[PDB]
């Protein structure tokens, strides 16, 4: 075992909170916002040795993100924005950092109760996303 084994599973959208705000500060545009603000995304997190794989799935788009904590990457995220993202492990909340443009955003996923809360912040904008088991 592993502390990431309690982010293992399939988790579904439950509850969504200033997501909008969020999309406007980190720069999606009107249409992108709309549809994706719809979504109620599922989330497929797995571990294979050191490779965390988080796969995201809705009806507007399909995501998937391989990686090793600490290890940069590419990704290009579901509202199409090419960024570099390193993902750790702090106190037990996965720490996600994307870049692009001079701009940076950090989704934090950390497990309460029966819940995969996710927070995203952009300057000052934060949005919460609670998910639960599938
Ligand atoms: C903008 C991408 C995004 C989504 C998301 C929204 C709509 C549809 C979708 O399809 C896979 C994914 N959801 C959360 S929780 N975060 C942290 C994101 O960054």
């Amino acid at each position: 075992s592993h502390m990431c084994d309690a982010f293992v599973g399939t988790w579904k959208l439950v509850s969504s909170e200033n997501f909008d705000d969020y999309m406007k500060e980190v720069g999606v545009g009107f249409a992108t916002r709309k549809v994706a603000g719809m979504a109620k995304p599922n989330m497929i997190i797995s571990v294979n040795g050191d490779v965390i794989t988080i796969k995201s799935e809705s009806t507007f788009k399909n995501t998937e993100i391989s990686f090793i904590l600490g290890q940069e990457f590419d990704e290009v995220t579901a509202d199409d924005r090419k960024v570099k993202s390193t993902i750790t492990l702090d106190g037990g909340v996965l720490v996600h950092v994307q870049k692009w443009d001079g701009k940076s955003t950090t989704i934090k996923r950390k497990r309460e109760d029966d819940k995969l809360v996710v927070e995203c912040v952009m300057k000052g904008v934060t949005s919460t996303r609670v998910y639960e088991r599938a």
